[PDB]
């Protein structure tokens, strides 16, 4: 139940999420992702204000008559280097240590495929620069990154080699629907949870944000992520970190990385964290 019934959390803090996570009552753990879980990464969030129209280059319409922009921009905006951080590889963690139900993203910086989560762990709910496909109905042949990478440097515009239809990276243009790997797997993964880990989001994109209102109303809700989010709009099932009545959402304010560093340092993780890090990232930097 709500705040009327007993709650999961012994209090509400990253502690009482720890505790929990520990107890036998916490076996299938969702985590929601964002921009803010890359930055460390050299990855810039592209709706972070830091970082015809300006809104064409991400329009499906747009595209297909004219890629050369979107194209231009993606050899511009291409990350120097995928090495995930801390809080990539602690959701990697969750998957070593049996917890991971899924890992939903709105990211495509493939990173978190490259951290060791695989295929059936991951819902990219806008997509991804991972793979690419011919646009062609008929054809949809598909491409990878490798592929796509060397086009985009190239400066020619890729055209499928079976057909020569353009071929476009695989995220969310807007006009397209999400993928219905979304819908589905939301479905049958919110019956299923026990504990949703929402980090470096402001859930301001919909139908993303919509997600922490799926779960059931006793699983509780940590979020980590430099601000408080996902609370309802005084204006305008959503967060309630603060009030009386809040009994199963807890906020770390902080950078993600040191927020995931912190839990893991409370789960007894810390060391396996280290060491997977180290190991992977020096990996990365080696690649010859
Ligand atoms: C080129 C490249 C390759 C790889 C592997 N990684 C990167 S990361 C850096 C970067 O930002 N690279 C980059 C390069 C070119 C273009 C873009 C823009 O990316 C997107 C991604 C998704 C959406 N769609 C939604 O948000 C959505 C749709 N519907 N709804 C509801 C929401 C829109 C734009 C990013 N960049
Ligand atoms: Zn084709």
């Amino acid at each position: 139940g709500a705040s009327g019934s007993e709650r999961l959390l012994d209090e509400l803090t990253l502690e009482g999420v720890a505790r929990y996570m520990q107890s036998e009552r916490c076996r299938r753990v969702i985590c929601l992702v964002g921009a803010g879980i890359s930055t460390s990464a050299g990855i810039p969030d592209f709706r972070s204000p830091s970082t015809p129209y300006p809104e064409a280059i991400f329009e499906i319409s747009y595209f297909k008559k004219h890629p050369e922009p979107f194209f231009a921009l993606a050899k511009e905006l291409y990350p120097g280097q995928f090495k995930p951080t801390i809080c990539h590889y602690f959701m990697r963690l969750l998957k070593d240590k049996g917890l991971l139900l899924r890992c939903y993203t709105q990211n495509i910086d493939t990173l978190e495929r490259i951290a060791g989560l695989e295929q059936e762990d991951l819902v990219e709910a806008h997509g991804t620069f991972y793979t690419s496909h011919c646009v062609s109905a008929s054809c949809r042949h598909e491409y990878p990154l490798s592929w796509m990478k060397e086009k985009i440097f190239s400066e020619v515009t890729p055209k499928c080699e079976d057909c020569q239809s353009l071929v476009k990276p695989d995220i969310v243009f807007f006009g397209e629907s999400l993928p219905a790997r979304f819908f589905s797997c939301m479905q049958s993964d919110f019956l299923k949870v026990d504990l949703l880990l929402v980090m470096g989001t402001s859930l301001q994109v919909q139908p993303f944000a919509s997600l922490i209102s799926k779960a059931p109303l006793s699983t509780p809700r940590l979020l980590i992520n430099k601000e408080k989010a996902g609370q309802s709009d005084p204006f305008l099932g959503g967060m309630d970190f603060d009030s009386k009545k809040a009994y199963r959402d807890v906020a770390w304010l902080g950078e993600c990385d040191q927020g995931c560093l912190a839990l893991a340092e409370l789960l007894g993780w810390k060391k396996e964290l280290e060491d997977l890090v180290r190991r992977e990232h020096a990996s990365i930097d080696a690649q010859s």
